[PDB]
């Protein structure tokens, strides 16, 4: 729905939920860009991190919002991306979301296909 | 911290993750409560509700709040209990926080002995 998309515009942080090599959860606050036409989820890290790690060898990621009493929970299908021109692409996704993020030549994207979304009753639909 | 503790305080919602029976993350906005003193997370639920079958399932849940730029996740093993007494006790605990909630001959209470706590550097410590 539009307002799911203007929700999703917000400046806010949310929680990426990754599974650890022994199935418990990691859930950690992030920054994410969606792209409506794709559904491509995106979370910029520096390679190695925890996040990606997950992302990378499990394949499944969860991103969840919250204001108020507004959320949504994107869940779907992660890889990381380390090609430069995907992680400029995604810097930038994420300069028009929140802003500029400091140059970092470890950065990598952690890419999410969204396959499923839950959330307040006001945003779907 | 201190200040983690008036944070854990405020008046949020926060995320619920627990485990799908594929172990699929599945995440979802709740109110909790959280004791200091036994370290126990509470979420009130419907009986039989996602939540609450994840929970009792699978054992584990993290609980994940954020407002602005400062956030914890509170991770540990999970439990559903349906006593007649604890359900009371959680209720009050929530109102204690939220406010009284509606008479519900179902709820069941998520008890969460926490075990790690993540979150933002001005939090911790
Ligand atoms: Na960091
Ligand atoms: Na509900």
């Amino acid at each position: 729905s539009d307002d799911a998309l203007a929700f999703l515009s917000e400046r806010h942080l949310a929680m990426l939920t990754t599974l650890r090599a022994d199935n418990s959860p990691h859930v950690v606050a992030v920054g994410f860009t969606f792209d409506p036409k794709t559904h491509i989820a995106r979370v910029i890290t520096t390679g190695g991190s925890q996040k990606a790690v997950n992302a990378d060898r499990s394949g499944l990621a969860v991103l969840s919002q919250v204001d108020g009493a507004r959320w949504l929970s994107l869940e779907g299908r992660a890889a990381v991306n380390s090609d430069i021109d995907a992680v400029r692409d995604a810097e930038l996704r994420y300069a028009q979301r929140y802003r500029t993020p400091r140059p970092n030549p470890r950065r990598v994207v952690i890419e999410v296909q969204i396959e499923r979304v839950l959330g307040s009753a006001d945003l779907l639909d």
